[PDB]
């Protein structure tokens, strides 16, 4: 049979948090729920923010963080149509959102995620509706697969779904985190030329190895001026503006006329500044991006498989080493931090 | 036979200007030049700034201000095909932006406009390339036609060309200047609701007579709330953010998830500002709008005719009263200041 | 307390049908089911074909026809959240097409619809998943609301969602059936000109009273010429090609370069036909239109309200006179045949 | 100095033609004309049709065929701004058309090309406006460069500009001519998977060598059924439907829901047939495509250079061997037929 009890990482409080190992009964699957045995969880920077700030959310305690997982289906409810036991799955970051229009209202934009308004995935089994998972990619292991729901999909959503990247485009990726690295890979597979900015030479070295066309050390030179040199003054067709700390004003100077700037982050009350000169005169699109919908996820998964794309994982951590995994999170990882079960 | 001499308002310097009347020869028409007897000129706020600050432009002196005119073709060069004598025409604000990709570079966004990098139109005859005119609307006098190449076209470009505004959309128009009111007129012709914001009851009442469905006095109430209340919390489909209005961070809160915010602007030094949260969670497209191209202009002209749209004109001034018109131009015109020849 | 028994028009066979009155128990509502008292049903031409030919469908017998209804919610299941008792609703033609990518496969395009792969609505109560309804328009009686899920939505989908129709566009609507007339009403609300084609002066006169700018009798004159003459040779921005109208090759000649032709259709065996030349040299988008999704429906409902759009209804028939209504349905209704409960 | 006389291939008549070597004076450059010394000309199937049918065009005799050339600028007129002597150029297929809206009217779609309404390029020097050439790619020789104006641009226009190809998409290329091969290459560089159809095993062998993912011999198997097998029944995201002889009806069966079908050809009065089943139910876009505008050309050129794309040339022919080059044209070449000077 299946086992009676499961372990999860759980907290009674946030901001501050006391996250720890708890053991509770495996919950019962409803008619449409599936039970997944968790193989891998990918951490995201927002999990640190939910744990440490609360992020304004109404959380159900005990709270379990994290949203991105890959696993194997153990049991399906009487009316499950999407999966059978044995199927490999990954979870979806924004469960409501299946395709098209972003949920939320003008007053209240914040859609419900996993590891937030909805339960997180940092437990041995997860029991959620069938419609909240998609088939995992055939060509990736559990760990690699866990990276896609959030970072993978964001990069993909920005560049492809919203962006329409073309072969020959010049893309600027800001930094070397998960979203940025997936951006580099998706841009490269699409035939774009990719420019990475860093404040680390070691990280630019690794980026060069993934196939970045150019690296700019922005503590050593003026990156905007370098983008000009690299583009024959044309500017970047697309800029993944991440953290908007090396932000918007600079991005507006670098972007080509009619180009695109995707602003990716999570920061609750950060302030974006820009000169209304390039903004008016080059007429770029400035587009807010968070994650994507599950039809976009399923597109990505197929693309991953057909391209042989390999997610960048900085480190895999054993399940009992979640405290260390979260710590690696504030140290700026090259690619993804993944927990293996 | 034609006249040998023509008058114009020109200045030998900028910052500040010394704009006086002057009389010079009617220039020679080249093979592809047409000679146009000016019937009307619309003033734009940038005309003031070009005269007072120079706006980092390379102006040929004596410099004539203004970009927006209509008139009657008097003579054409040997090779001209677009127009015959007696044809009615209007200037194109950014000459040689015919369609599609906007001109300019990453480093050098600016494009060339009339009454700026190219000569102004505030003279008795204009002598320019045939390609810098389009056929005037058939349904309008010259004063009305002259309103279109900048103000007309900015709103048409923001709402229809790039905006794809649909019937049933809610639109928020900030202020009551020239772009704002074409904003309302085109939004109403598209079957959308228009909410006008203003700091003056009298302007609001005038707006209502033009057929604004709602008007908000931003000095009485938080207009963001009133937008929520007006759209049952959905917030607004399209917000025309006219740079000296109510703010970017303000319209971010007011915009509907996946909605659009068009940034339309003045001063060459305004710095934006906005919170990241709405930009991200709500994912609107924020798009700077620098007027528009010639094929969009031809579209707007056609639509003006089949719609029977009447441009809003605050006051017509005689050629001799340009100074008086420049004064009106910075008392916040309700609509357009036009000089009638 | 609710009734124990309800009546319906059903048939034990198709090809041909033997549609009679029948009385069965009010079905049980599941957790996410709502029970709706039917107030009106709109008939669609496909209802006739489903009954007479079966249209290669896997119908559960006894089979009830029709897909388009509105009514009042009577009871909801334990878990239902979309609607409360007393709420006014309309059916969704293709249930579970919520937004975005259309369901189906390369091999198996067909999707599931009400009154087809799923049960019909031509009964006294309907019992279906909450997700298969949207809130009714506030501005309309039930007869009018019931016109929207198929005819309403096809024209909204072709012209606005996929079509991006702008004010000032010229639109050609073939015939005067249900999709044609929403075509006109939505085109007029968007500020476009509508040209109606027909083989009947009386229909044309009725069309004109609805506000068609021009009507062509295709039996008097070559309507392609009349379109050229009407648009100074530009030809038409958007042509609604209703499969039993005037032809695909005909609208190819009539469409403006880079214009759009929406193909909307009936018989499961019609073969198109067109010359290559216009298709190539003029490059229109030709787009088959199979109704639309649920979020588009919600858009259309909103727009119907803020516009004050009144759907065109040819005749209301009582529940008992379905046969009479099926007869009207193939005498070429001007607009919609509705059955009123 | 330059020489006084030049050679061209020229005909006094078409349909039938008597094309032959003539020698005439090098024409004088006007103020905006440039003089290019021709290095390579790429033949296109339409040149055979103009020569042998006339193609309905009003031709200026002596007529010189062909439209696609690469050369070196010899002399520029007094007002030439775009090029100086020594610059490498290629010509543009549709000179009017710079960006955006396709020229032509509803009644008269056929835009003016080189080798037709405008002079052809099969002469030692060509004297045309500066605006009718673009910079040649830095990374290609004359011959390879001559292939781009037409075939290159069509494929690019269909797949990228109109199509928005994505990485992971499945593309069907019909046949092995110029447009189809460029399609394969552009699709591959974009990360798509490419399926080629042929009635030649030898040609599928060569296609495999260019990086085609799959080849279907359509005289040996049912290609539509194979596309299903290759896509797990999903169908093709994009189909380059060329010659529409292996045509539309079949393409409609193969295309994915919401997929795209580009119809490419030239054929004056060919008839396209399709079943209105998939067309309605999968709701693809069917899009006429001929060539593109010069901003699209300049995008392609940059992409070519940044990707290291190498045009497929079946054979290069010496200038005096144009009769043989045209003959190779009716024999179905693998890629392009190029004349070297």
């Amino acid at each position: 049979m299946m086992s009676k009890w499961m372990q999860e990482w759980s907290t009674e409080t946030v901001a501050p948090h006391d996250l720890k190992l708890a053991e509770r009964p495996v919950p019962e699957a409803g008619e449409h729920d599936i039970i997944v045995r968790t193989l891998a969880v990918s951490l995201n920077y927002r999990d640190k923010l939910v744990l440490e700030t609360g992020m304004g959310l109404d959380l159900a305690f005990p709270f379990v963080p994290a949203s991105d997982m890959s696993g194997v289906v153990e049991a399906v409810g009487k009316s499950v149509t999407r999966f059978r036991p044995g199927d490999r799955v990954i979870s979806t970051f924004a469960p409501g959102w299946l395709d098209g229009l972003r949920p939320g209202t003008g007053r209240t934009p914040a859609y419900e995620t996993l590891g937030g308004a909805h339960p997180g995935v940092l437990s041995e089994y997860v029991v959620l509706p069938e419609g909240w998972f998609v088939a995992a990619p055939k060509s990736l292991d559990a760990a690699e697969a866990s990276t896609l729901p959030c970072a993978g999909l964001t990069a993909w959503f920005a560049l492809v779904e919203k962006g329409h990247l073309r072969a020959g485009d010049r893309v600027v990726v800001q930094g070397t985190g998960g979203v940025a690295l997936f951006g580099l890979q998706i841009a490269k597979a699409t035939g774009a030329e990719v420019i990475v900015t860093s404040s680390s030479r070691e990280k630019l070295d690794r980026a060069f190895a993934l196939g970045a066309d150019h690296g700019i050390n922005r503590l050593e030179e003026d990156w905007v001026e370098r983008v000009y040199a690299l583009t024959g003054d044309r500017g970047a067709d697309h800029i993944l503006e991440i953290a908007g700390g090396a932000g918007l004003g600079q991005s507006l100077k670098a972007v080509a006329p009619d180009g695109r700037i995707s602003v990716i982050g999570v920061l609750e009350g950060f302030e974006v500044s820009g000169p209304v000169g390039p903004l008016l005169l080059k007429s770029p699109v400035v587009q807010g991006i968070s994650v994507g919908h599950r039809r976009a996820l399923e597109d990505l998964v197929g693309a991953v498989d057909r391209l042989g794309l390999k997610p960048v994982i900085d480190m895999r951590y054993k399940f009992t080493e979640v405290p260390e995994a979260l710590a690696h999170l504030d140290r700026g990882p090259f690619g993804k931090v993944v927990i293996e079960f």
